[PDB]
């Protein structure tokens, strides 16, 4: 539906992933932090290509599509919230209920036969760990835990993070994240120097294809994921050679990080431990449109009480955010960007030449192709 | 000719209107004010997608296509008017007469077989009421009166105005203007409060469908238009309600305006009286290209003589222009622009959900569809 | 392929020229000066739509395609030359030899089965007269002399120049440079006044529509060009008339220049003498992409020794560069740009109306259609 048929035909093993340029419908996605949306101060955003309005009413979050049923304007051009439970289009005053999207009045014509017979699309929203998730799908949603990685929701896990808009397709972000050889780009990171990380240049793989990863398509709550096992079973490269001469070495630090690396639908990576042996990183690459994503980064640490939490917050602002979320992951941002040209006409999916460590990426494309809950298309966007 | 055939088959009530992205060929259009073009100072503009040159020679206006027949450059890049009656292309000196577009000379080759055998396209041009109108069409033009609203050309009507370029398709602008319910957006206007206008929020429509409008396809000079009669049979709504609670109002005003409202081919709105009970407003939404229009605003006041026009003038400059043309209509500008995205891909014409006050708009779309003098296409722009 | 068949069928005699929007493959093109490319300091450029990396290694120049075989990134986003004879991709460290493009190592996986089984595209590169030429084609190159105008390579000919990126398609630049009547645009040039050039407004042909050009098919080096003879055989126009009245005069002058004017594949103009009797101008219009070219300008002067070269360089910097290359050719820059719109949708190639002096341009279009060594396409830009 999104990609030229010629191209889709020529990718067989994961064609629906190739098609999912706008992301996967019927999943939850984080879009902002809870502290970024205040009582009665609606925020606008784009997700899976659809513009959305999110408001907080009596502490609770609601989501309406930011497109009036009448002439298709964004309501957010001029927000008119005249009662606590409704929003009034600025143009001809069609008035919708935030709770169910029902067109419940029209100030310019109280007699209209439309009133009570139309419904603006709404989306479920839920807050968890200080993060706003929108279920960008139809019908009653599954629990949040299905579309989060293991441990993200643990009672004791304190989540902090950072969000920004990145100009690449979401899949280029996912694949960069889950790619075992990409760690080559991080070899000069200030995190690696200053936090004394052990970091190989990459890994020589051992065993055949199926041993490189482990698919998790079971799971209690229905999570679908892939664990990368390359560097559990492979030989780390610490001395990179060209024609037999050592030209570059890996980082010989003392802290062991990234023992477990996994990727989960709808597109969230878990790195454990990281950036320190006590923490986890959970980052989402959230489809905004064809060319754009939210890079929704979080760092988790278990905390039993409240002064732990206060200690963690101060470590986050002074150390983990600048050193790791920026100083390590910035190189990820421009690596994603650098893949844009080759994949932008959709021909990179056919012309790429993969090698052995891309086994993890192929597993991901397969898992996503068969376990996503729907392919967002242009018909979902303009409909 | 301009829109996907699948879309045209779904808007059968008014398909040629939806097709008319560039506007309607074979009508007169105002493009500037007479006083903005001085003797021997050609001006450049784009109309219906076509770049044009207008010049004032011995006080008479002339219009040539601003595209040399030879290599297709705009002559306006470097104007060379070497005699009063001619223009010489800056590139190889092909020289045209303003009066008939004939290639009368070539300075670079005075023996060319082309000389006297080629003709650059010219368009009729006429000045009335201090406005420059160009007949963007072929053959013998009609009287200007066919393509202007009633009273505009009355002998004592003094016209004053303002022109600017707005980034929406001309149809967005026409429909916004003729929309009986859009006046919602004007509820906080400075004009409404400072000139004691009795402006409702909308109208509960009364009587039957056929009574909401009155098509004029029966004017003796050949005018084609639609009167909006929603305020004749309908009830004005001055109190805005949601759930039976008053949330908004029309407030304090004694002056009745805009009881006479009509839209006329090729796309000009008449509102009478407005902005005061002794004036009327005529405004055009002139297609520049697919994405742009001139918003050619005029105010008409009947004036007996030279002194009465001077008093109209002072008052236009100090009160009516800042308060009404700018103050009141600025909201119209941002409303048009807010419909751009919905209609950009031609999908809005199928996906809109109209209500009762949009009878006026539908009547216009049918009128435009039936009585236009041709659809401008890209083949007219290029060839 | 690059152009619609409904246009190509309408330009019989020169359709391969109209199709060659990206230029002609399998020719040498100049892209920069020798001094701009130093030992061990790779430079990036785009040629025939392809991103290329050039490097200097032990004085010798090499050219690799700037696109990794793995995931299609430009290597030049972060250049990593880890040994003299190789470049290592910054992403997963696939490592290529400059000399043959072979994938000789991967730092991230020294056991990959890709090593020694993939080859990145290379192109021959050669330096002549201080200018770097890349053979943008396949297989073994021809001699450089085939794709350079007569006398550019003469032993005594000292070459100085200037290069810049211009936003027009390359063909518009070529046609402007070889166009006999375009000299009309140069009529007010300071060069013309200050160096007392004889410069007519144009030339009325001397007789038949078949003695205006001389096609050079022969030439033992294999060069393919057209000489413009109108200047030698026509009647110069020094008094331009409209309605029989003189409106403009040409520039009288002592110095006769541009006796010998020729255009050569792949798109290089030779003007002799110019801008003074003992000098020549050779300029290339080198396709970068569909909308852009390098304007690669050179002036040749025979210099017997170092004192003559030194004298020439001072005169170049103080006068010829500012007065001729900048002052005089600046009007050719905007003349090219002014043709963009008409030819942008490919319709100008059908809608243009040619006159007698365009016989030169037509002879060039047919020559180029005949003797080009292949049309560059998007598929070559990809694969
Ligand atoms: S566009 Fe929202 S009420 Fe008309
Ligand atoms: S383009 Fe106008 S005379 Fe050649
Ligand atoms: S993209 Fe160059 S090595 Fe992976
Ligand atoms: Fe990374
Ligand atoms: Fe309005
Ligand atoms: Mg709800
Ligand atoms: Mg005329
Ligand atoms: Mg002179």
């Amino acid at each position: 539906a999104n990609v030229d048929e010629a191209i889709l035909k020529r990718v067989k093993g994961w064609a629906p992933y190739v098609d999912a340029k706008l992301g996967f419908r019927n999943h939850w996605y984080p879009v902002m932090f809870s502290k970024e949306i205040n009582e009665g101060e609606p925020k606008t955003l784009k997700l899976l290509g659809e513009n959305l309005l999110v408001n907080r009413i009596d502490g609770k979050l609601y989501c309406l599509k930011d497109r009036c049923l009448h002439r298709g304007v964004q309501l957010s051009v001029k927000v008119e919230c005249k009662t606590k439970s409704t929003i009034t289009c600025w143009y001809h005053a069609w008035t919708y209920r935030w709770e169910d999207g029902v067109l419940c009045d029209i100030l310019t014509n109280p007699t209209s036969a439309q009133i009570g017979r139309q419904k603006l699309k709404t989306y479920p929203v839920q807050e968890a760990k200080g993060c706003v998730f929108i279920y960008l799908g139809d019908g009653d949603p599954p629990p949040l835990a299905r579309d989060t990685p293991p441990n993200f929701l643990d009672d004791d896990m304190e989540i902090l993070g950072k969000n920004q808009i990145i100009k690449s397709n979401w899949r280029l972000a996912v694949e960069n994240g889950f790619d075992p050889s990409h760690i080559y780009i991080h070899k000069d990171s200030i995190l690696v120097k200053d936090n004394d990380l052990a970091l190989p240049l990459g890994f020589a793989p051992g065993g055949d294809r199926k041993q490189q990863t482990r698919v998790v398509d079971d799971d209690v709550v229905g999570r679908k994921g892939v664990y990368d096992l390359i560097g559990e079973h492979g030989v780390p490269v610490f001395e990179g050679t060209i024609g037999g001469e050592v030209v570059r070495e890996g980082a010989y630090g003392e802290k062991i990080v990234a023992n477990d690396i996994s990727i989960w639908l709808p597109g969230v990576l878990k790195v454990n431990p990281f950036p320190n042996p006590d923490m986890m990183q959970f980052e989402w690459y959230v489809p905004i449109d064809e060319n754009t994503h939210y890079y929704f980064q979080t760092l988790g640490k278990p905390c039993a009480n409240d002064e732990e939490r206060k200690k963690y917050e101060q470590e986050f602002e002074s150390k983990w955010k600048p050193m790791a979320l920026e100083g390590f992951n910035n190189d990820d941002i421009w690596a994603r960007e650098a893949m844009v040209d080759f994949y932008a006409d959709d021909k990179g999916w056919v012309n790429e030449i993969l090698f052995e460590s891309d086994e993890a990426i192929v597993a991901w494309r397969k898992l996503a192709s068969e376990h996503n809950q729907g392919i967002q298309t242009q018909a979902h966007v303009s409909g």
